[PDB]
């Protein structure tokens, strides 16, 4: 599991639960290309979004879609999507967790890298 | 102005308006000391809490009333206030903005420092 | 001034100062279309954007080119850049402040909306 | 297991390791009581702090003594520690989460409440 994806609900104090997150990753052409992509479980958590052998270095963009999980949740927000782009770096064995936390009109995210 | 408090709000993506805030500073009995209080404006923001005269060195505590503002919105929030604790002019007087962003499960603060 | 934005350094506790921003309106063909950008002042404000006339209903982003801003720092970063993207003025026209609180592998983003 | 704390580092983008953290619990003469203690774990997980017997509802502190952590890692830090209040409700089964992300200026909590 190299890239892992945690998702939290400022609201509500929960996990943020059936988040769709897409995960796209720079093409030659400039363009981002679909990458893989998955749902949330009832722990905020997305697992299983790649291998090893499959996630090289390259320039990557994480995008959570915060207004669809607030719009099920019948609450306004504002964002259209949380997108969070980084470089992938092979600095010796890496895990990568991108960690979201939402609120309607804001939100936060850390990248926790570790061997 | 050598202490500033502002605090908006993640849910409404506004000012915090008419937030109760009380500052103490610890004493040499190692117990907190009222210092000054007042209430953010229609703005978010609190000014002329203290004057450079009266805000010497010390270890300062803001506290900002975070369950009465959720309560007087009608929602019911996890913590009953968000105190920041600080030491102050420790290498001279400086001019300190404490912003802080709320939501009823969760908060963010930041310290902006001048000179 | 309809679209404001502001940036702050959680490492230094001070404003991030001279941060590129580059806003982008979505176009009719689904493609991001270069609509202002300017860089953060002394204060870590950016003003003067757009304008009423220009700054129409859509979808925007506004990317906080926090790479370059950490890189000149000599911390590296673990973004690219921090894009924020919203729907605007859907009800008519508002105020918006983009802030953002920066840190090398977090970052946190609020809108305050006005009226 | 109902009252966890997770601290990461958003500066180093890691687990915040060995960060103490301190429980109190409000007493009858309104002073703070201490109630448990421990230290962040490699995973920035400090778990054990109490029993579901000894957990009763009241109002809880829990004092992460982030001031200590930053100086461990030799950079400066604003804050003294970062406290976070609040009332444990019985409303249903319930397990608290407190998790925070540190920056040397600034700092967020959040309370994840799960049945
Ligand atoms: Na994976
Ligand atoms: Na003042
Ligand atoms: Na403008
Ligand atoms: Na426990």
């Amino acid at each position: 599991c190299p890239l892992m994806v945690k998702v939290l609900d400022a609201v509500r104090g929960s996990p943020a639960i059936n988040v769709a997150v897409h995960v796209f990753r720079k093409a030659a052409d400039d363009t981002w290309e679909p990458f893989a992509s998955g749902k949330t479980s009832e722990s905020g958590e997305l697992h299983g979004l790649t291998t090893e052998e499959e996630f090289v270095e390259g320039i990557y963009k994480v995008e959570i879609d915060t207004k669809s999980y607030w719009k099920a949740l019948g609450i306004p927000p504002f964002h259209e999507h949380a997108p969070v782009v980084f470089t992938a770096n092979d600095s010796g064995p890496r895990r990568y967790t991108i960690a979201a936390l939402l609120s309607p009109y804001s939100y936060s995210t850390t990248a926790v890298v570790t061997n």
